[PDB]
Formats: structure tokens, sequence, C-alpha cells
């Protein structure tokens, strides 16, 4: 039994590897001592660990660790998920969609970040708390699913009306800038919800197609747990790539990524010259 | 008495040329009306039209109009008050931040649109009127100045802790990120508007950054009317922008850039070959 162990700001990944098979595991990182739990009920020789977290983990029980770091860890084990998915990609973006979001370059050989934004799952929950009062995830994220974001959200061809205008009507102006326009509307919780996955998605979408630019790929792979049990997620960030003329991707168990990233990296530290 | 006027997504700038001196006017975008009014008791003998909303005032009114395409107006009045301000720039980036965020490389010679995004002066009204039911602009702006953002923005050195973070642990990892971590918080309004300003400010310099390291400027000019009455929201991009290694520029007037491009570009407009 190895154990790779990624251990973020909002949930720990868990990747248990028995004879030729990954078995996953996510807990919350507010219940970080019932992972130590139950890592003490295991018989594991080592973790292999990453995540802000990490340090909190191994100072908490007597297992030997060696700890990485995520973004390296996030790449590698990224790499093997686009490869075991027949994904033969010669370079892309990544965005790492977490706690907050982390966006990198991988060249063919290996990651840089080339930037973040603090628009990711947290603020899904924390502002979607502040709109909503739900604090369970998957309630919260069911009753997003099918908000209406009109009376929320501007669109350009709100602002230019019957003049054509310099870029695509359909493109939201202002995210929440129709809300004044709205007043005496019912801001259900779903519309508010949807209106907040919408900016999330938005921003980190316009961030992945500009670095994509920059960076000269047409891939963009994202990845992180905010997409779990958020189709509208996905469909923002994937309908948006598409119409700014990148390819996205998304990978079974790449939230994972990072915790079978430990695992390799630990797997492969040993060598010598 | 000539007049330029950029008429916004919320506000109508306008600029009144009396014989060598600029008398500046806004509007609320609501009340249109009220502009068509104040230009049937005055002498002008043309319209200088530009923004969304240009079509409705040339609509409206006997007066003869010529319209311009806001991206060139805008880099044009900006270009002459920077002049104008001692500013005498090579190149640079100007982000717009209106209604919703508009980001320009300026080359030297012309402006081309780089990106935009929905997070600007609209976000901050409705989402601000969402979490503090502030229709007031002053009111909803002096209510946010003081805010703290603590209980609610989580940083990097909250989910790293013990550990050197990979990335400098003051920044922000999640916006709103910190709220589920004081669920028993009084959540001020005061707290609350400032997160929004935040959120809206880190965003938007974050796109200004990346695209100004793509296009090789260091130069980064905002403009727009969300900065009036909003020392924080100045603040949050003054500080992100020096922290990233550029060189941010305000300009007095610089929301009415677009109204005295719209002068400006009217007068060139008479050539011959
Ligand atoms: N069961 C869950 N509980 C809480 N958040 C969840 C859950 N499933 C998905 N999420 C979403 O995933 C985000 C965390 O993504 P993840 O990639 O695991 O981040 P991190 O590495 O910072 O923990 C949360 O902020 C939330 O939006
Ligand atoms: N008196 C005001 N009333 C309403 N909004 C204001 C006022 N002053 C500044 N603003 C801010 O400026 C934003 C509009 O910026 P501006 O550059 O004029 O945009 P636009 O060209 O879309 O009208 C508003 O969304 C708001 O945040
Ligand atoms: C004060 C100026 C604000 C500028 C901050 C905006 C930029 N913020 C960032 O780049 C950090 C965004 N967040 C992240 O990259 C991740 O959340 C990270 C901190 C690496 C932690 O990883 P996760 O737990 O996996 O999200
Ligand atoms: C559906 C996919 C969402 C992608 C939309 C995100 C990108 N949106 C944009 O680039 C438009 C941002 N807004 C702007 O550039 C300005 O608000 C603009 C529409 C030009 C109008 O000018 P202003 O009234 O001066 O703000
Ligand atoms: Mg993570
Ligand atoms: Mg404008």
């Amino acid at each position: 039994m190895k154990v790779g162990i990624d251990a973020g700001g909002t949930l720990i990944k868990i990747v248990q590897e028995q004879d030729n098979q990954r078995t996953f595991k996510t807990e919350l990182t507010k219940n970080i001592d019932q992972v130590v739990e139950w890592l003490n009920q295991q018989q594991i020789e080592k973790l292999c660990l990453t995540g802000g977290n990490a340090g909190v983990i191994a100072e908490n029980i007597n297992i030997p660790a060696q700890i990485f770091v995520e973004f390296d860890a996030a790449s590698q084990g990224l790499g093997i998920l686009l490869k075991e998915q027949g994904h033969d990609l010669a370079d892309y973006i990544f965005a790492n969609v977490g706690t907050g979001t982390s966006l990198h370059y991988f060249d063919g050989q290996s990651q840089r970040r080339v930037g973040g934004i603090g628009t990711g799952g947290g603020m899904i929950q924390g502002l979607g708390y502040l709109l909503s009062q739900i604090t369970d995830y998957k309630q919260l994220t069911d009753m997003a699913q099918h908000g209406d974001r009109n009376t929320i959200d501007l669109k350009v061809r709100h602002i230019y009306k019957d003049t054509e205008p310099p870029i695509p009507g359909d493109l939201t102006a202002a995210n929440f800038g129709h809300v004044l326009h709205h007043l005496d509307a019912d801001f259900t919780p779903s519309n508010k919800l949807a209106a907040v996955i919408g900016v999330v998605g938005e921003v980190v979408t316009t961030m992945a197609i500009t670095v994509a630019r920059e960076f000269k790929t047409e891939n963009i792979v994202y990845i992180g747990s905010s997409f779990h049990n958020n189709a509208l997620l996905r469909k923002v960030v994937e309908d948006y790539t598409v119409l700014r003329g990148c390819k996205p991707y998304y990978v079974e168990n790449g939230a994972f990524s990072g915790a079978i990233g430990a695992l390799y990296l630990e797997k492969h530290h040993h060598h010598h010259h």
C-alpha cells in the first residue's frame, strides 16, 4: 500500500495504490484529523505528500513522509492522466481551479506558473453562502444549476441596443450589471448562485485563453475539484474556451492530479549517478 | 460650443468646449432624456458621439451628429490627457474600467483591444446591492472604504500555514474563501463591500499585468468612472500593479477620455487628398 495525498485548502485528495489499481478518496481539509485516523489504520510504509496542508499531516503521524511542491506534482499527475485517457498533447495551458485558481504553461517537458487568481471554488462557496445561506456544497451547486442569470448579468447588446457593437453582443459586459435595472425582480437563490458560478467561470476562462495566446498554445486543460457536481461551471468554461478558438480538455480524476503526481515523483526521486 | 459625449452603459460623460477650456459633466445613462433636454437648451452646431448609447442620443435630437467607435475615441482622448499631464509614454496597456472592463495595448501609434472582463463598476454596484441593499453609488462606495476583508478573503498563508508557500503568502488565494471559516462572524455591509471591490480590483489588475507582460510594456494606465469616489479600488489596483513590477498611471479626467477623443476625431476627420 502506497499513498499519495494532496492536502489542499478545502479538500484532501488521497490516492491509495494497491497492486495495479488506484483507489480515490476525498476528505474535507477541515477534517484533516480524520485523514490521520484513517492513515493510522493502514499498513503504509511511506506517505507521498503535496499541497498546503501537507506539513500538517506529516507533523501529526509517525509514518515517513516526503513532500513535493504542488505545481510540479499536479503537472506530473496530469501528464499521466492525459496519456492514460488518450491525449498526447505537445503543449497546453492547465488551469487548476481549486480553492483558488493557478494557471500553468506546459511546454511538453515541464510546467511554469503563468498566472493565478482568487476566483475559484472558494469564491463559489463563500460568496454563495453570503447570497444564499447555504453551506452544504452539494446543495449549493445543485441549486445553482438551473438559475437564470438574465436579470443579474448585463450583456454587450444591452449597452449597445440597436447599434451593432464593436465586440460580440452576447458577451457578458458586466457580471451583476443588470441587478440595478431589475430592482423589483425576485433575485432567487438559484439565479444568484448561477451568477456567482458565471463570474468565476468567465474570469478563469478569460485568464486561461489570454495565457494560451501569450504562450502560443491552443490547448487548455481544466482540472480541480471546483468542477465536481457543477455541470454549469463546466459548460461556462467549455463554451467560452471554444468561442475564443481554444480546445478545452477535462480529465477523469483530474482533481487527483497532484496526489498521483506525488506518488510518481517519489518513485522516481530514487536514482543515482 | 462643441460637444463630445460618451454615452456609456452607466454614465454619460459630456465635454463642453468653449473657447480654450473644457467643462466636464456627467449624467446617469438612466437619465438620457435629461441629456437631450440639456442639449436642446444649448447652441450646438454638431454632436461628437461615442459609446453604446450614442445612437439613442442621435435618434432623439435634431442636431447633426457623428459617431466614433469608443475604443479609438478612448485611446485618442487618453493620449491627449497623458501628454497634457506630462506623461510621454512609448507604449502602455490601458484598462478602461467602466460598467465592464476593456483592456487595450497602445503601441505608440494605435490601440488594439487585447482582452476584457465583466468585472468592473457594474459588478461593484450590482453585487454590492445584493450584499448591502444600497443603491446610492456614493453611499455604497463610502461604506466600502474601511471594510475589513480578513474574515471574508483567504490568503495563500492560510492554506500553507507553517510551510513556506511556493508563491507569496500575502497574496489572495481565494476571494470570499474565508467566509466558511468564519461562519459566526458579523459580515458587515462594509466588510462585504470591501471584498466586492477587492475581487473586482484584483481581477482587473491581474488581467492588465498579464497583457502587459504579453505585449512587453511596463506601463499600465487605468481609466474609468469606477475609480471615482473609490480610493480603495485605486489602492487595490495600484498596489498589485507595483507588486508585479509594472508602473500604474491614473489620469485626471481620464473617465472623459472617450468624450475628448470624440471631439478630436471629429475635428481631424475633415481633411482631403
Ligand atoms: N465535497 C466537497 N466539499 C466542499 N467543496 C467541494 C466538494 N467537492 C468539490 N468542491 C469544490 O472544490 C473546491 C476545492 O477544489 P480542489 O481542487 O480540491 O482545491 P484545494 O486543492 O484547494 O483543496 C471547493 O472550493 C469547492 O468549490
Ligand atoms: N455618480 C455615479 N453613479 C453611478 N455610478 C458611478 C458614479 N460615479 C462612478 N460610478 C462608477 O462608474 C461606473 C461606470 O464607469 P464608466 O467609465 O462611466 O462606464 P460606462 O462608460 O459603461 O458608463 C459605474 O458602474 C460605477 O461603478
Ligand atoms: C493583493 C493582490 C492580490 C493578487 C492576488 C491574486 C493572485 N492570486 C494568486 O495567484 C493565488 C491564486 N490561488 C492559487 O494559486 C491556489 O489557490 C494556491 C494558493 C496555489 C493553493 O492551491 P489550492 O489549494 O490547490 O487552490
Ligand atoms: C459568455 C462568455 C463570457 C465572456 C465575456 C467576458 C468578456 N467580456 C468582455 O470582454 C466585455 C467586457 N466589457 C467591456 O469591454 C465594456 O463594458 C464594453 C462592453 C466595451 C462597453 O463599454 P463600457 O460601457 O464603457 O464599460
Ligand atoms: Mg489543490
Ligand atoms: Mg465607457
